[PDB]
């Protein structure tokens, strides 16, 4: 369970969908997180090498705190093509949250591909009173004509292991402030690999400590 002591994070799934007829729609999921467990530990100066980016980047994060906040997931994502892809195929990003307290919250997600930010998506979200907890969604939101790009050439490789290597150097940091106070509320650094298993995708939730 991915949860800070002001924020959960309940749902998380990048996906494709394909409309096959009006009535008939295919999704497949790249990553996806559902649904407490301990979590084991991952020291953070571990990872600073793989999220060298300065303004924003990780260590200056961290050092701000709270460090309950600082998650890391590794995704092993799913890139087999179990759907046909068409013409107007949707690829999105859906999330969901939740606090004790009522919050406008600002999700920041910055994909990161050679230590380089390539794109950075800001989207603010209001609280919404839901069996006595306070949940934010952001549901469908578009994957920009980049992570498209990189899904495809991704795809197009011959090997496996030579999409590992990409996805060596690409990563995405999900940063949760209060919108008028601008408290980190949740942090998660996210790395990939590519899923070998028949089970699909796989991912493990570490706790980043110092
Ligand atoms: O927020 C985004 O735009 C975004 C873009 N691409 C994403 C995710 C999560 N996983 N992936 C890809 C990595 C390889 C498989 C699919 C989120």
């Amino acid at each position: 369970t991915i949860a800070s002591s002001r924020l959960r994070l309940l749902e998380y799934s990048a996906f494709m969908e394909v409309q096959r007829d009006p009535d008939t729609y295919s999704k497949h999921l790249f990553v996806h997180i559902g649904q407490d467990p301990p979590l084991e530990a991952v020291d953070v100066r571990q990872i600073y090498d793989k999220f060298p980016e300065k303004k924003g980047g990780l260590k200056e994060l961290y050092e701000k705190g709270p460090p309950n906040a600082f998650f890391l997931v590794k995704f092993w994502a799913d890139l087999n093509s179990t759907i046909q892809e068409g013409p107007g195929a949707f690829y999105g990003v859906s999330s969901q949250y939740s606090s004790a307290d009522s919050m406008t919250i600002s999700v920041s997600t910055k994909v990161c591909s050679f230590g380089k930010q390539v794109v950075e998506k800001v989207e603010t979200e209001y609280a919404r009173l839901e069996n006595g907890r306070f949940v934010y969604r952001i549901h469908r939101s578009p994957m920009c004509e980049y992570m498209i790009n990189f899904i495809h050439k991704l795809k197009h490789l011959p090997e496996k292991y030579m999409m590992n290597s990409v996805l060596e150097n690409f990563t995405i940091l999900q940063v949760v402030t209060s919108r008028d106070s601008q408290e980190t509320l949740l942090v998660i650094a996210f790395v990939f690999e590519v899923s070998t298993s028949e089970h699909g995708a796989q991912h493990h939730v570490y706790k980043l400590v110092k």
